């Protein structure tokens, strides 16, 4: 069915309206490139009564972008289809470009991927000021690129340098104010209303101030230089390069390559270079695991896919914080960025009043980077009241546990505090390992307690894994999670189990690279194997963050939990390497050496006598070998997460260990990784089964994939 209705006034200026009938939002389908060519033509028939364009929205929004829908079941065999289907996008835009009359749109709020290409494909961009309203190219966040003339007009526009840093690269998104100032948004209005009239207006104007060149594109005109002059140079660009290599995510180096090879050549040529490499992404498995995570998964779960279905909002008012330290002062904060008063306690007046100190330190370097503004500084700190008195904490209606990590302990500080509280009053444990239905044994009113795991750093950290015990009640879950929605972070809902799931998890992570280390890997290569397969952090860095003498207890707690129930235990060859690491004194970043050494709180070098204590060498196992040995560890500990009903939906399993736990984000989670596994020997769940088989030949049966995988 159509999506553009055609207006046309007395003076001439057709107004092209985008009403897609099919949703709230106008997308890239294939009933929109069905009605934009039927428009164009109509526009080309047309030509001696038509002076000029306007292309408008109907909806909240302009324009969303592409139809993930579509894009997200092209096969490799489909790409030469896909590129046909972008050209013809391109080719209603360039006519539309080169009527010879001027085209104006009117933004009228969030544009997006493809609706900022509609938008660039004019010559006069007129935007709202309206609240909400975003504009940009964010397909690169899912492996794509703006396959609709996004990079060749972008590049026109600014050169190389500036339309690759700014709005390719990174896929900003930007508010009207600053996408006028960097050049892509011609002229700002006050509201919606007077979006139409400026641009007939605009276009009057123009009809007798440029009379020659309106219609004319800087770029199409007689003596055009592009900006920074036409051109692998990735030394000019910032240091956030490791982006342009290209190995583990294909989308940032295409686009470079896309934009350099279209300035050496004219606009027609430029696009069809567009073209090719949009069809060589778009029919990628990086693509679709980028498509299923960071568009079909976020958005599953911002709907509320974890919570429950029939609860309503219970408003909070107050805020309690049982301990300050790394996390405890990072919660307080993040609280206090909203409106919610917040209530701090510890065991001494000044420890509590140390750890909002620490929550005025980033406040201090927000105001010297001018984040905020000072009175708003002031009321954020209004909000903090640090106390050692448990009468303050009466009236608090959601509570946040922050001590020591000790059992008995955590029943004594909810035993002072669940009798002055509300009765209504959320009694939630930030505990890294120990079982949520263990700790609510404490409590009187154990249907309210409730486990919230954040990370450090609070600030930093966008997720939150929820954890339920066997006597957590519903509707305290989902005012859990909407207090996560309010503090800008990520919610995911676990089952209460040994270990959850982000701890679990991760620890196979960095016992396999432990593993290594003990069979006798050169210390550099696991790091090498680790930063090619994508972590953020290597994983002997990151086992340096996480305490070893903490990661003792894990392994403790593990085992005598398989003796109590009559069986012999088997021990991960990690365990070995830890201990050997605390005989020797080095326990990690916060000891002041481990696998790193460390001074004056920054990380030094690897341990020069490590390869000595480990016999570094005398192993030498393929480099992609020892990539898939710790991604499959996770993914293969993921799915025994689902088996077990540590989690519940394999959204939740992959935005929890993309923002969680570091999992490489071109894989799109570790229960993606399952699906959208590829190999030299094929592609999908078969193929991660047979690769799962051939690492548990060689390494061990920790590899052996389950039964839920087989059939
Ligand atoms: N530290 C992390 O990065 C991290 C990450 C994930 C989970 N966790 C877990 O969540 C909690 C986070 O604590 P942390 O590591 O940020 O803090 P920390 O261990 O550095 O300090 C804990 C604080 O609790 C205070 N405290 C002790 N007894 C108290 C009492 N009776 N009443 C009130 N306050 C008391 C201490 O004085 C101290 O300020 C711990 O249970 C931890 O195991 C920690």
């Amino acid at each position: 069915d159509n999506t553009i209705q055609w207006d046309k006034d007395a003076d001439g200026i057709v107004t092209l309206t985008m009403d897609d009938p099919s949703g709230s939002t106008n997308v890239m389908n294939e009933a929109y490139i069905e009605s934009m060519g039927k428009a164009v033509d109509r526009l080309v028939a047309e030509k001696d009564s038509i002076t000029g364009v306007v292309v408008a929205s109907a909806k909240k929004t302009f324009f969303a972008g592409g139809d993930v829908k579509t894009m997200i079941q092209a096969r490799p065999e489909d790409a030469g289809d896909v590129f046909n289907t972008v050209e013809t996008i391109k080719r209603q835009l360039r006519t539309l470009e080169t009527l010879g009359k001027p085209v104006v749109a009117a933004i009228n709020g969030a544009a997006l991927g493809g609706g900022l290409e509609i938008a660039l494909a004019c010559h006069h961009r007129i935007a709202a000021d309206v609240k909400g309203s975003q504009l940009g190219l964010p397909e690169v966040t899912l492996g794509l690129l703006p396959g609709g003339g996004g990079v060749t007009r972008t590049v026109r526009m600014f050169g190389i340098q500036n339309a690759f840093v700014s709005v390719l690269a990174q896929g900003t998104r930007f508010k009207p104010a600053k996408a006028k100032e960097i050049g892509l948004v011609d002229e700002l209005v006050a509201t919606v209303e007077e979006l139409v009239p400026a641009a007939k207006a605009w276009i009057k104007e123009e009809l007798k101030a440029n009379p020659d060149g309106a219609g004319v594109q800087p770029w199409d005109k007689k003596g055009y230089k592009m900006p920074g002059g036409t051109p692998i140079l990735p030394s000019f660009p910032s240091n956030l390069r490791k982006q342009l290599k290209g190995a583990p995510m294909p989308a940032p180096r295409a686009i470079l390559a896309a934009a350099v090879e279209g300035a050496q050549v004219d606009f027609d040529t430029a696009s069809r270079i567009e073209s090719r490499y949009f069809a060589s992404l778009v029919t990628g498995q990086v693509a679709k695991n980028m498509m299923q995570a960071f568009f079909f998964d976020l958005q599953a779960i911002n709907a509320g896919g974890s919570r429950p279905e029939g609860i309503g909002k219970t408003p909070i008012k107050r805020i309690g914080v049982l301990g300050a330290g790394m996390m405890g002062a990072g919660i307080a904060y993040v609280s206090a960025k909203a409106g919610y008063e917040v209530v701090l306690k510890d065991v001494s007046l000044e420890a509590a009043a140390k750890g909002k100190g620490y929550s005025e330190k980033l406040e201090a370097k927000a105001l010297e980077r001018g984040r905020t503004t000072q009175e708003r500084s002031d009321a954020l700190l209004a909000r903090i009241t640090p106390t050692a008195d448990a009468a303050d904490f009466k009236g608090v209606d959601f509570v946040i546990e922050a001590v020591f990590e000790n059992q008995e302990l955590k029943h004594k500080v909810f035993g002072e505090i669940e009798d002055i509280v509300e009765p209504n009053a959320i009694l939630g444990s930030n505990t890294s390992t120990l079982p949520i239905t263990g700790l609510a044994t404490g409590v009187k009113r154990q249907e309210d307690f409730i486990g919230i795991h954040f990370f450090s750093p609070v600030d930093k950290m966008p997720l939150v894994e929820i954890i339920k015990g066997e006597k957590t009640s519903d509707e305290a879950l989902a005012r859990v999670f909407d207090y996560t929605l309010a503090i800008g972070k990520t919610p995911i809902v676990v089952n209460d189990s040994r270990g959850f799931f982000t701890s679990r998890v991760i620890g196979t992570f960095v016992n396999e690279a432990l593993a290594m280390l003990g069979e006798g890997v050169e210390p550099a290569s696991i790091e090498q194997a680790g930063s090619q397969a994508g972590y953020p952090a290597p994983p002997l860095q990151l086992s340096d963050e996480l305490n070893l003498e903490l990661m003792h207890k894990i392994a403790v707690a593990t085992r005598k939990g398989v003796e109590d129930a009559g069986g012999t235990y088997q021990p991960h060859p990690a365990e070995a390497v830890v201990e050997k690491m605390i005989e020797l004194g080095r326990s990690g970043r916060l000891k002041g050496a481990g696998f790193y050494e460390y001074a004056d709180g920054k990380r030094s070098g690897l341990w020069p006598g490590l390869r000595e204590t480990f016999k570094s060498g005398s192993s030498q196992p393929p480099l992609q070998d020892m990539i898939d040995r710790m991604l499959f560890a996770e993914a293969l500990e993921t799915q025994k997460c689902l088996d077990e009903g540590v989690l519940t939906s394999t959204a939740d399993a992959n935005i929890g260990s993309i923002m969680g736990i570091g999992f490489p984000p071109w894989t799109g989670g570790s229960a993606q990784f399952i699906v959208g596994y590829s190999g030299p020997a094929g592609t999908g769940k078969a193929a991660f089964v047979a690769r799962a088989r051939e690492l548990a030949a060689a390494y061990g049966d920790r590899f052996l994939p389950p039964e839920s995988l087989l059939s």
